[PDB]
RNA sequence: GGCCCGGGGCGGUUCGAUUCCGCCCUGGGCCAC
């Protein structure tokens, strides 16, 4: 019951059982057949070329090297056409460059292009830094796979696993290069209890110093971080995950948290008790990918946030949600209704100038001094934050995101009340308002 | 597509805007890559 022991069961839940390993084999095995029957210079690499991939998440990745002079189109070609003719069946993919997935013998499989280089620079496009970091990474992370697993398994299980856009958390190359700097997944955890948001891990150099910012220097390339694009709430989730895991030690640290839905009866009692403005812009998702979608999710929910604070009606949290359907920005406001009239500061008495314009507005309530300057009443265009939103999000819809902005353009309608916990955000709302049990 | 930084125009808002809320062009860096 004490950390050994648990790390002992949790292996179990990350490292992959010996069907799913010999599936993956076989299929190597066939892939390589098949490119060297057309004599083509690849390199496999990723997790599954080094023993470092999660139970369940097996998929082979296949590097095409191409010489230096050859184009960017012809890279694309030649490795559609190569992909193609060994791909059972495939489907072009994209990302920085297109490129080709598959499957083989019933396992996933990428064969992306590339050029072959020596030396990190010469480099032209991010997936040519990933032969480096995989040559880097073959010799030093051998014999510490399940270490590598045991740690993705822990970040995954807690939501924090990928570096997309959709989860900004830990990439899988960074997790490996926390398993080559602090030996395994135990000390990378006790270590990471002591982590800030200046802590910088140079893994080339075997130290650890401040920094402006979390920066995980890339052994491949001193000016890149590896975590870069992982949040400060995420890092902090993760420190703070570490620390009670080891005051805790838990299997369940391992395991992905049950979706514990609610019944919409309960969630209407406690918005009630809360006495909350609860509600959410729905409008119609845009037909982009992740990585444009969420980025956009946020700046259209900040944007939304900041409109409703400076606006008086004391936003607590925000959220979103995505479906294949339509699109959920969630908000949760102190001020469910405020008044009219508000006070608006003007000049100072002695600013006769500044003053005699000030007066010179027509104003329903007359102004009146107070403390040295003139202060004017005014009134609100709208007076609950629905309203405002309503306003808001239909004058500035193009500052919400290119996608979303224009997708809200076209429609958008605002949902509170029971019709709101009847829509496929219970989760997300639960989440926001720390709803417990 | 998003984020950071810097320019040239603008609009609305305000007693007062470089500085609030936004829009055109536009140069560089970063991120998912």
């Amino acid at each position: 019951m004490k950390v050994e022991e648990i790390l002992e069961k949790a292996l179990e839940l990350v490292i992959p059982d010996e069907e799913e390993v010999r599936k993956g084999r076989e299929a190597e095995e066939e892939l390589r057949r098949r490119l060297d029957e057309l004599g083509v210079e690849y390199v496999f690499v990723g997790s599954y070329a080094r023993n470092t991939w999660l139970k369940g998440s097996l998929e082979i990745d296949v590097f095409l090297l191409f010489p230096e002079e050859f184009s960017k189109e012809e890279l694309r070609e030649r490795g559609l056409e190569i992909g193609k003719a060994v791909l059972d069946s495939y489907e072009i993919r994209y990302a920085e460059h297109p490129y080709v997935h598959g499957v083989v013998k019933g396992v996933e499989v990428d064969v992306v292009p590339c050029y072959k280089l020596k030396e990190p620079k010469n480099i032209k496009s991010a997936v040519d830094r990933t032969p480096f970091h995989h040559k880097w990474l073959e010799g030093r992370i051998k014999g510490k796979e399940n270490e590598v697993r045991l740690l993705k398994g822990f970040l995954k299980a807690n939501g924090i696993y990928g570096a997309e856009y959709k989860v900004r958390g830990f990439s899988g190359y960074l997790c490996e290069l926390l398993i080559v700097f602090y030996g395994s997944f135990l000390e990378t955890v006790k270590n990471a209890r002591r982590w800030t948001r200046r802590t910088v891990i140079d893994v080339a150099k075997g130290e650890v110093r401040k920094g402006e910012e979390f920066f995980v220097v890339d052994p491949v390339d001193e000016k890149r971080n590896v975590a870069a694009n992982l949040s400060l709430d995420n890092l902090a989730r993760f420190v703070h995950l570490c620390r009670e895991f080891m005051e805790a030690p838990s299997l369940g640290f391992f395991k992905p948290k049950h979706p514990l839905e609610i019944e919409p009866e309960r969630l209407r009692k406690i918005v009630e008790e809360r006495g909350t403005a609860v509600f959410a812009v729905k409008f119609r998702k845009p037909d982009i990918v992740d990585d444009n979608l969420y980025p956009q999710l946020e700046r259209a929910s900040r944007k939304i946030f900041e409109f409703l604070e400076r606006e008086n009606f004391m936003p607590l949290r925000s959220a979103f949600k995505a479906s294949e359907e339509f699109c959920y920005l969630l908000f949760e406001c102190q001020i469910k209704e405020i008044s009219r009239v508000f006070r608006r500061m003007g000049p100072q008495f002695e600013d006769e100038r500044n003053v005699k314009k000030f007066l010179s507005r027509n104003r329903a309530f007359r102004p009146f001094i107070e403390n040295g300057r003139w202060w004017a009443f005014e009134m609100r265009k709208f007076t609950t934050p629905e309203e405002g939103v309503r306003s808001y999000a239909s004058t500035h819809w193009h500052t919400l995101g290119k996608n979303v902005g224009e997708s809200i353009r076209e429609y958008f309608e605002i949902i509170s009340g029971e019709k709101l916990f009847k829509e496929p955000v219970t989760a997300e709302l639960c989440e926001m308002m720390g709803v417990k049990d």
